[PDB]
């Protein structure tokens, strides 16, 4: 009824959207990306995303595959387990397709709370 449903969606997207850059910069070096926080590992040539899975209390951030080397499709998901009733259990998915390097955003939210630039 009084849930902040549109702001929840915007907050979730804002937690994962910046990670596109992180991913591209790693792949441009020929390094892999791995989930979580920490330091670059020059032995395995892995760069962490730099963000904790629970950085945003609306939900959880995940990367697949983990680690990711750019030779397969990458997905970054925000799973809204901490959200109010309209958005609880919904998932925003950013996918980078390996064949062309393009990103897309899809959500299974109700259409009216899907953030700008994302589709069903």
């Amino acid at each position: 009824g009084t849930e902040f449903a549109r702001s929840e969606g915007a907050s979730a997207l804002a937690s994962v959207n910046p990670l596109k850059t992180t991913v591209e910069e790693a792949l441009s070096r020929g390094w892999s990306v791995k989930s979580g926080t920490g330091t670059e590992d020059a032995t395995k040539k892995e760069v962490p995303l730099g963000v904790a899975a629970d950085a945003n209390k609306l939900g959880t951030i995940a990367l697949k595959p983990d680690p990711a080397d750019g030779t397969a499709d990458i997905t970054l998901t925000f799973t809204m387990g901490g959200a109010g009733p309209k958005n609880k259990g919904k998932i925003i998915t950013l996918t980078r397709t390996a064949a062309d390097g393009l990103w897309k955003c899809t959500s299974d939210q109700d259409e009216q709370f899907i953030p700008k630039g994302c589709s069903r």
